[PDB]
């Protein structure tokens, strides 16, 4: 699947048509810095059924201003451009994935 992106690279995951899980942290974000590892375990958990594409929020202000994108942890889950769900603070798995199931199902 996709990886770790920068801010002209957001848009271009975003359009593509399939879950593409934009993965919002920040470089010093106390509960990112502990959601980020629990995100590569929910990485691996379905590498490729799901884009991952993490990247550190303040290098992307691009439609993370728009999407209230600040409260970091945050999660988007995106296709063809649209946002169908997003997710904030450092939920745990059996959480994440629940919510989260409604495009991984």
């Amino acid at each position: 699947a996709t990886m770790t992106l920068t801010d002209a690279n957001f848009q271009q995951a975003i359009q593509g048509d399939g879950p593409v899980l934009v993965d919002f942290w920040a470089a010093w974000c106390g509960p990112c810095r502990m959601m980020a590892p629990v995100l590569e375990e929910f990485a691996e958990a379905h590498a490729d059924k799901v884009t991952v594409a993490k990247l550190n929020v303040d290098e992307n202000p691009e439609t993370t201003s728009q999407f209230g994108i600040m409260s970091i942890p945050t999660l988007i889950l995106f296709k063809g451009g649209e946002p169908v769900k997003q997710l904030i603070g450092y939920q745990p798995k059996e959480q994440l994935e629940a919510q989260l199931a409604d495009v991984l199902q």
